[PDB]
């Protein structure tokens, strides 16, 4: 019961940062590894504004991790109880089905 | 060898993952509160009533009605009444299995 508490906040917080769908869709092309800003600003509709912004947010609740090489920046999962999630909500349409 | 059937069933489909991903938005959007989730987990475990969930929940006398409620008009929870009784249950099964992923083995 307290435990249940404690799950719920933990759960609620990871849920909010994953109830978007340009975040959701950042996570699930990053299921398939590691990509660049510009990887996924060509992959996604959205403007490029939004797509860095989607990242930060991400990078921010720590759900995706960064890396710099050079003039490129990579993304990837860096959190396991995200891609759990985003694993379950696809139906494993990320990994491949 | 080089189909457009069979180069399209090797590759993954950017906008049917836009489907996809608006649909599980508004799933997580309804799932992304504390309290809406305790009732979840409740509710994983099986059919339980309003007032055996404010017996256990307890976040207010009023708060439980409201988060159920918005759960029912969100399509994840279900309602039937014997006389004074309330019964609610888990409707959503795509719910279901998020609440099973984020409570990894809480309720059921
Ligand atoms: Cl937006």
């Amino acid at each position: 019961a307290e435990e249940m508490a404690t799950r719920a906040r933990a759960a609620s917080n990871l849920l909010k940062a994953l109830a978007h769908e340009g975040r959701l869709m950042i996570m699930c092309y990053l299921a398939s590894g590691e990509k660049s800003v510009t990887e996924l600003e060509t992959r996604l509709s959205t403007r490029q504004a939004a797509v860095s912004q989607q990242l930060a947010r991400l990078r921010l609740e720590g759900l995706v991790q960064s890396r710099r090489e050079g003039k490129t920046i990579y993304y990837s999962l860096s959190d396991p109880r995200a891609a759990r999630v985003v694993q379950t909500v696809y139906e494993q349409f990320c990994s491949g089905d």
